[PDB]
């Protein structure tokens, strides 16, 4: 019987050819301002171009390389400087190098025995993240997304309060109440439903005109929950909301939590990266008082999806106690290394991706200093965009940004001066969808839009890509004016 | 203000050099029988070799490339033909090509707007997987591991029966009962605890001498739950257990489920890939009767961690209804189907390999793994000092090595206790030599035995001979 792994003359030839296409088309053309951010195709046309159906007979190297080219060609270039659609943008070359190594090594982040380098590396990465929060002791894990990080935090808080629920379930326990801002309630609600608490267990707290949770309303809602028979157990503050980029007042919220004996979770998936900035880290003042912090380096630090940590001040092996399986004890296992290093008991996953190397390698190249410089420059470019938009006709700022989320309407010539008509906001709301379609079909830029509060669709420009220059901000304004002129 | 992304000349030089190191050290040396499966280092020594501390100042390209070399050198080679430690092994070069492309395109599998190729590609992959289960329509998702797929299945079954739980929570429901085999993955219990049901809601059903759930005991446990006023709602059958590789009797289990109106989930994380084999797919006969199927192509098909699908017969958007909070059809977007928000692209690595291989190529590999597993069993029987746990149903070959000092001593009163200590010593020896890695574990009433998983597409008969010869050599003085 022959090896079915592949002709090894073919393997080197294949990977060399593929990496050539990746360098030319994904890494170089995909980050070049002279190329398109996206090549729009209607779903049915793209199906035709991709010939997707999986079938009986295989294909040749030539056929495979043509498919690789097509996949890259028609994919959105998220590393492109004019990709502003998400809370990630850019292609850090060291993070990419780390990703490529990780994929080549294909292991599970599980035991020192199958992942010795990564068991040690993850520990260091989590220790460093904890240091930036303000903790020199604690624990933590990587999770497959911040949404799941948030769920872990809720599960851990529930377990600390009611450890028997791990065996008996929560059905006979009192009603549990958790609290979060109106500006960040989606994964919290999804998580509450998944964990068996129900979305009704989530009490949504008022946010002020800057998008910040109101501590007086938090206190009010805690009292109302108690009056309805519930047991408050957790408050989830948000340090960097997804739309406005607002930062909750952590010191005041920590005070409320302390008064009521509640677990404080900080959802810093987006804003946590600001801890690298000496100039801007004050936005998270009080975060060291948290019981848990979610932080996604795959967002502002550009580590690559997914890179999402849950950080704890805990030193009681709460993760292992809460998530661990019951061990058998009939026969001694004589493991020849310190199995305290292993993380299988800390997670509800079994197999787990290595997410630490892409972050670690980039952090080795950049240092704290390089990552700080990038954060600070993003803040500068966001403020530059705001200042420049005020000088042009048509741009209406939603609010002054606290972070790098710049939110605004584009008012086209046909609506300029018509602010006091009865259907103005209704008409203005239809503008961003049309402009988005045009920029996408042109391939020149992508900006996200959404409605929020009592107002209709406005743009959210996220200023995150380390490649950005002032000229890119100028381009964005110039292009909106050009695409919007006939609206 | 300058770009802070990097000088393009420096970037190309870095990436070409990293790729060279990866090809030389991870892909070539990491899959060569002339090289070590692992280079064992004690944690303290490895910490010194890696200089991990994250610091204020950055480093040069030369320094970064040195670190890349060290990371690869001291990592375990899971593509190596003598890596037998897990339910994945081998390095498929098309899957790897797909992985690299995926990482270079770094997007979220969330909307057609930011992932147009991958939205369409994932639709095809899920269609194909459903087709192989036996469904021409249905739904499904990729999940960050089979453990999470299993949890989704439980959440979905709960929601289908008691949709108001999504808002009102478990306190407002009757006690719920779910059922799984004694041989099942510990993820069902972890999942039950996470979902708020408690591990006590999981009724563990007896398995027979072949490691298969006993349908008569499933029925008995359902009746006992009902007698207590618990509401049965889900049975989780296992098609390919992690230790023995046993396959539950799905037709008989589906009959019990049908009689009681229960959701049938099949945990085929491991065994689901056998659906590609005409010869062996009968091991999953009845799977088309399931409501949900978990299947991990990252295990037997070698797609790359993680590649874990949850497949549903449902066509009524149960996923979006259960988990949910334009110039194209928003039906293409998948964000409402998951409790994740951002989601990795996992389909391309599988799809590209499947394009290269076809069903035919993947089938040939599955069939060859069964042939090599049977070869290993037959050869082991011919040597002194191997005791088979059972005849394998799959590619999990489980056995003790009995060293010369214990041969003939089976009737001694402390034989099993002494024998149990052998696998740990052999494991330490093979790891420190760097020649092979085989997992061991105890089971039932007896102690540590080896589980050799025959999955790597590069395996030959000579590798199976090597394994036996090496255990004999390493165990001679025990
Ligand atoms: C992104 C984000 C999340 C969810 O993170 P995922 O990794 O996409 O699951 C949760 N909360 C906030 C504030 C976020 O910015
Ligand atoms: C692997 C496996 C699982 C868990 O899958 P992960 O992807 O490691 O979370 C569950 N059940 C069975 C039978 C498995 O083989």
């Amino acid at each position: 019987l022959p090896s079915l792994a592949g002709d090894p003359v073919a393997v080197e030839a294949l990977l060399r050819a593929v990496f050539g296409v990746v360098v030319d088309e994904a890494i170089q053309k995909g980050t070049s301002v002279s190329q398109k951010v996206c090549e729009w195709k209607e779903p049915e046309e793209l199906k035709q171009l991709l010939d997707l159906e999986l079938r009986s007979q295989g294909e040749s190297q030539k056929q495979i390389l043509e498919r690789c080219r097509a996949v890259i060609r028609y994919s959105v270039k998220t590393g492109h400087p004019r990709f502003f659609n998400q809370l990630f943008s850019g292609l850090d070359p060291h993070a990419l190098a780390g990703r490529i190594i990780t994929e080549s090594l294909n292991t599970s982040q599980y035991t020192y025995e199958i992942a010795p380098v990564f068991v040690l590396m993850e520990e260091e990465v989590l220790r460093k993240l904890r240091a930036l929060v303000g903790w020199s002791s604690g624990d933590g894990i990587f999770c497959p997304g911040g949404s799941i990080s948030n769920m872990y935090a809720v599960n851990l808080a529930r377990y600390q309060r009611y450890p028997d629920c791990k065996q008996r379930g929560l059905r006979t326990l009192p009603p549990l109440a958790l609290f979060t801002s109106k500006e960040c309630h989606y994964s919290i609600q999804k998580g509450a439903a998944f964990l068996g608490l129900g979305t009704d267990s989530v009490r949504v707290v008022k946010a002020d005109e800057r998008g910040k949770m109101v501590p007086e309303d938090l206190e009010r809602q805690i009292g109302m929950a108690e009056a309805e028979g519930a047991v408050p157990f957790l408050v989830s503050a948000t340090s960097g909301t997804t739309v406005l980029g607002a930062f909750d007042p952590l010191e005041a919220i920590a005070d409320v939590c302390q008064r009521h004996g509640l677990w404080l979770h900080v959802d810093a998936a987006w804003g946590g990266s600001v801890l690298l900035s000496q100039t801007h880290r004050h936005l998270l003042d009080g975060i060291q008082r948290a019981d848990s912090v979610a932080w996604n380096p795959h967002k502002l630090l550009a580590a690559g999806l997914q890179c999402s940590a849950l950080l704890l001040q805990d030193t009681s092996n709460l993760l292992k106690r809460c998530h661990g399986s019951q061990a058998s004890y009939l026969f001694q296992q004589d493991k020849f290394y310190d199995v305290a290093l292993d993380t299988g008991d800390k997670v509800v996953q079994c197999g787990r991706r290595v997410d630490c190397l892409k972050l670690w390698l980039m952090w080795k190249a950049q240092g704290d200093q390089g990552l700080e410089r990038r954060i600070d420059q993003a803040f500068v470019l966001a403020r530059y965009l705001v200042e420049e938009m005020k000088k042009r006709e048509g741009f209406e700022l939603v609010m002054e940004p606290e972070f790098v989320n710049v939110c605004f309407w584009f008012v086209p010539p046909s609506l300029r001066g018509k602010q006091e008509s009865p259907d103005y906001h209704e008409r203005l709301s239809k503008v961003a969808p049309v402009l988005k379609e045009r920029m996408v079909k042109e391939g020149s830029m992508m900006i996200g839009y959404q409605p929020h509060g009592t107002r209709g669709n406005f743009f959210r420009v996220v200023v995150a890509n380390s490649a950005l220059t002032c000229a890119d901000m100028d381009f964005l304004l110039n292009e909106l004016e050009r695409l919007g002129q006939d609206l």
